[PDB]
């Protein structure tokens, strides 16, 4: 049901929750899953986007900030349930079977509100906008299981 790199981002989005000190795994840590796991189709779209790790990274720290102690417990927010489930509708509507890091992101950006979406505003990102680009990404490469 999910890809070996959709796996990877949902692994990362819950190590940097950690690592941030924070108890949720939010919208922002599904975000910093997608551009960290390096490899994946959301990572090059967001690449591409001029959408870079680093520059996530630095957003997601300034707004949020970091627990100063490494959280206890860990649990999806649940605006972050509700984009895991978008992702699954955003595979079907592209009659995948298997979702992917593009429909995770693609749920994330149908979603649009959260963390995520004030970095992304940040960043200059119309939400609107990035989704149709992401569209012509996948409307331009062959990206089956
Ligand atoms: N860090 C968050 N949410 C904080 C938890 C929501 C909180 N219980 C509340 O009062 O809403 N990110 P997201 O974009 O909502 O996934
Ligand atoms: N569309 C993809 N991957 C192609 C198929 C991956 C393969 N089904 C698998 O099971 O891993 N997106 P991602 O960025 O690799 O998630």
């Amino acid at each position: 049901r999910f890809t070996e790199r959709a796996q990877k981002v949902l692994a990362l989005a819950q190590e940097e929750a950690l690592r941030l000190g924070h108890n949720n795994i939010g919208t922002e840590h599904i975000l910093l899953g997608l551009v960290r796991e390096g490899e994946g189709i959301a990572a090059k779209a967001l690449q591409a986007l001029g959408l870079g790790s680093e520059k996530i990274q630095k957003e997601v720290e300034s707004l949020i900030g970091r627990g100063q102690e490494m959280s206890q417990t860990i649990h999806y927010t649940p605006r972050a349930k509700k984009v895991i489930e978008l992702s699954m509708d955003e595979a079907r509507k592209l009659g995948h079977s298997y979702v992917g890091t593009e429909h995770i992101l693609l749920g994330l950006i149908r979603e649009g509100e959260g963390v995520a979406a004030r970095v992304l505003n940040n960043l200059g990102v119309s939400l609107n906008k990035a989704r149709q680009q992401v569209l012509q990404l996948l409307g331009s490469n062959e990206t089956g299981s």
